[PDB]
């Protein structure tokens, strides 16, 4: 019985496990319950605090993955499988994970809380790319990650109902944040220094905690990687939520109360089976059950809230990868495949645009095409392909990020911005996809430090740089190394200079304007164009 | 005759002419100035198509420029050389339909390829007697036969009650055509080759050239065309029949005037009275818009220029087209608040938005926002210098560069051989401020070889540059190809094509080839904008 592995939290006693990181041991506490299992009558309901337990709870292994769709597009393919559930699926899934240095930190240590992505329909804190041992070992970080309900289980909403209020997945995350507040000190973590970081849907989730009053007291800093609360995919109106919920109910044979009761009787996989069929249009980068503007968790739309928010007390790190859009193209755009070079025709490009910008009117889609066309080579299939990617990436991540950055900086927040441009030597996707959505994560989490992974040593050095930025940000709200003079320095993003940095094997380079001209098209003109249909 | 210079007596269809021996820097040229090609379009003939000049008795003296067609005179910067060079340099009169011929001296032995100049001036001004249109240099140095005609401008040349007999419209264009026919009948008498006629013009002159291309009855009158900073298509060169009718009736009202009766009243008004009111009939506050221009009459122009260039066949045709670096700057000082020739014209974002409404007068609010959004530098949205240069570009792109790009494209795609250029040399002698760069109209003096005149103060490099340009122009007149047949040691000028969209830079440095004429931005003006307005 290793005293270093025994912790007492408010709920009782836990036993962690000692894991080996390339440079030493870490204490891991996996599968810690933070809520009553949201099963049965609890389905679709706000989470409830875990009841206390007797004896010593085994916290040495990952718990179940929240019930979710499993990707089938390229069965057995490492590129897609790495995101799939690596534990048994279950609605009983509200557990979190904690890594600390071994032994337990001598003093209160800054906490990082990871919130995974997956379009709000998938994901798990137990994935390898979210392995927290490296950050704990090398940086001395206390690292927390929670499972939260996805798909219908987490976000199906009949706005105004008592039995399906919506946003319960976000409430899962918030409850976990509270748990950290009440318990993290027992692990040597500092409740007064908590940094949320997340990617994609996880980034959007972080964004929503920023925009929700009750979450404010639960964290001090935020990192949003490749995702925002604002933008086309992260939220839906009460009306659209109600619409999708009713439709899904109809699709499985089911007055709110009676409708939700009937839904509570269906095997989990029935709901998952019809989940994806409620989308209003043929689209990509669009998800069926996501946070809903309920006037509760979100008092108004994200755009409204970031436009009028006061972000004085806040530091934020935001950024994107070089090719945000590529990944999504193979999941709906004719002409695109991970197997060929996906060279496309102008006709396919126009077709692609209606799918990538599913809300676009004809004139808006034409506006897009004309903007993204290279009029020197309007038919070159290589640019047409890369343009299709750019359209999707810009529309969904880059410009929503540029907007958020601007609004936050303009309204009191300390903001740092990056673009991530290194393509993993070990990437299994085709070259034409470049640096795809999600492939900075393995570097931030420090995986290349594991020799058995076969990254280059430049990459191992690169990962070390990134873990430094992230953890320095967590410690101080400033990613800059306090010992390193000459680098150059990572400047804050401001509406004036609009500076951000490139993250790659070369040293920090400062650039100005985050796709400034094109995002202006998306952020300023496009809305006017659609408001006049 | 008898004691006169035997080399200066020539007969044309209308009678005998006595020309004059002029001194060019490298020797004498023959000039025949103020030759009548039509009956004076005066009195009951005002607004009417031109009638051929009735033959005269004796020897018509052709030693001086004739009247300038009645027109408005610019008054923005009184006395300033930058504006005065364009102003009338002979008496204003409705009796103004005369043309000029320069030829080598003595005249050419074999048939010589002919260049016909058509001046610009927004269809409300201009004259073939201006110093910058002096044909002595092209005649002397290139041995060219050069012809320029006066044509009626403003109301006298373009007021139309479409469908009427007494004011059919486009008569200014008919003046031009009549002169082209005169060249066909008579130019051989000077040693000119009627079977090798090349039209060239700038601004409204270029658009005029463009319209002869688009008008069937003109087909047989020329073989090749140069369009400098102007096009038949675009926002300013034509008006609908409806808009012309609207403008004519409004002008009539402003001077106290059934088509027949209205026109009859207009014919009793002093010419000056029409000039004093012509500028008042424009639909909006604007720049680069002119009250009385060619109308789409379903006759001279069987359809809109846009339609005609889209569906036309242009095989047996070579065309040279191009623009200057700063097409728009000149126009800013004539109506965009914040702009002047006397300061740097650094403007605020607000003045930029206001300028866009003026420079794009037909734009709805959304289309204007589109323009502003496109031209804004979102790294420096409030920067006065960028906004000033952006305002120039908006005007330049909308009115010249993109209509030209549009035209070159259609022409090329449809049989024409097209060469394209951008002219980037700012004259050492320019009197406008540096911020205006290379303004609309300021390549002309080089094409005509004025820098060869020692007393003009051009640099030696400018002299040499002018010689190159005269070569390009005359080579194209001769062969439909600006390239020198011999000198292949000098860089070549590729034709413009839809595929490669190549054009050359014209400056003190040797020809340099470039690709795409504001392709990205012109896609906005040519493809997107139309669709945004119709919605
Ligand atoms: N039910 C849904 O909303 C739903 C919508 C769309 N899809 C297709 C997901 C296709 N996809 C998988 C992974 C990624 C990103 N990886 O980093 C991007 C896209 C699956 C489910
Ligand atoms: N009546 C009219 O149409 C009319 C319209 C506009 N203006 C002002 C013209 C002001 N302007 C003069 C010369 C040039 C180009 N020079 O190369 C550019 C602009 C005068 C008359
Ligand atoms: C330049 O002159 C114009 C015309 O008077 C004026 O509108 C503008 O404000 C001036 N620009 C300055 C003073 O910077
Ligand atoms: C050329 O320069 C000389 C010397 O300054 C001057 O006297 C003359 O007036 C100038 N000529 C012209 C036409 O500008
Ligand atoms: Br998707
Ligand atoms: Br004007």
């Amino acid at each position: 019985e290793d005293p270093q592995l025994l912790v007492r939290v408010r709920g009782g006693q836990l036993r962690g496990i000692r894991l080996k990181a390339p440079g030493g041991p870490v204490s891991a506490f996996l599968g810690i319950p933070f809520a009553e299992p949201p099963v049965g009558s609890r389905r679709f309901m706000p989470p409830e605090p875990k009841r206390p337990w007797s004896g010593v709870l085994d916290a040495t292994t990952f718990q179940n993955v929240c019930y979710q769709y499993v990707d089938t597009l390229y069965p057995g393919f490492e590129g897609t499988e790495m995101w799939n559930p690596n534990r048994e699926l279950s609605e009983d899934c509200l557990y979190l994970n904690v890594w600390t240095p071994y032994p337990r930190p001598a003093s209160p240590t800054p906490v990082l809380i990871w919130i995974y992505g997956g379009g709000f329909y998938s994901g798990a804190a137990s994935l390898d790319v979210y392995d927290g041992r490296f950050l704990a070992q090398v940086e001395g970080a206390v690292l927390v990650s929670m499972n939260y309900r996805v798909g219908t289980f987490g976000f199906l909403a009949l706005p105004g109902s008592r039995e399906a209020p919506g946003n319960v997945g976000l409430l899962d995350q918030r409850l976990a944040l509270q748990w950290v507040q009440e318990n993290i000190a027992a692990f040597g973590g500092d409740p007064m220094s908590v940094t949320l970081f997340g990617e994609s849907a996880g980034a959007a989730s972080v964004g929503m905690h920023i925009l929700s009053l009750p979450s404010r007291s639960l964290f001090h800093r935020a990192v949003l990687q490749s995702g925002t609360p604002n933008g086309p995919w992260a939220t839906v109106s009460a009306g659209e939520a109600r619409r999708r919920a009713t439709l899904l109910a109809r699709l499985v044979g089911c007055n709110d109360t009676e409708l939700i009761a009937c839904l509570r009787t269906r095997p989990a996989q029935d709901l998952v089976d019809h989940e994806w069929h409620v989308l209003p249009q043929e689209s990509i980068f669009r998800f069926s059950f996501v946070p809903v503007v309920d006037g509760d968790f979100l008092s108004d739309t994200p755009e409204a809230l970031i436009n009028t928010g006061d972000f004085q007390d806040l530091q934020v790190l935001v950024g994107v990868v070089k090719d945000e859009g590529s990944y999504f193209l193979v999941y709906g755009v004719p002409g695109f495949s991970k197997d060929n070079e996906s060279l496309i025709s102008r006709a396919q490009f126009l077709a692609g645009v209606r799918i990538g910008v599913p809300q676009a009117s004809d004139l808006a889609a034409e506006a897009v095409v004309l903007h993204y066309t290279d009029w020197l080579h309007p038919e070159d299939p290589t640019h047409l392909r890369d343009a299709m990617s750019a359209v999707v990436g810009d529309h969904n991540v880059v410009c929503p990020v540029a907007q958020l950055a601007g609004r936050l900086a303009a309204q009191g927040a300390r903001v740092y911005a990056y673009i991530f441009e290194h393509r993993a030597s070990t990437l299994t996707w085709p070259l034409w996809m470049g640096v795809p959505h999600g492939y900075e994560i393995e570097f931030i989490f420090g995986l290349p430090l594991d020799p058995s992974l076969n990254y280059t040593t430049e990459e191992r050095i690169f990962a070390q740089r990134l873990m430094k930025y992230w953890t320095n940000f967590a410690r101080t709200g400033d990613p800059n190394d306090p010992r390193d003079s000459k680098s150059p320095q990572w400047p804050p993003y401001t509406t004036a200079a609009q500076q951000y940095v490139s993250l790659n094997l070369k040293p920090l380079e400062v650039r100005r304007g985050l796709r400034a001209q094109t995002c202006a098209f998306w952020n300023r003109f496009l809305p006017k164009l659609l408001s006049a249909t």
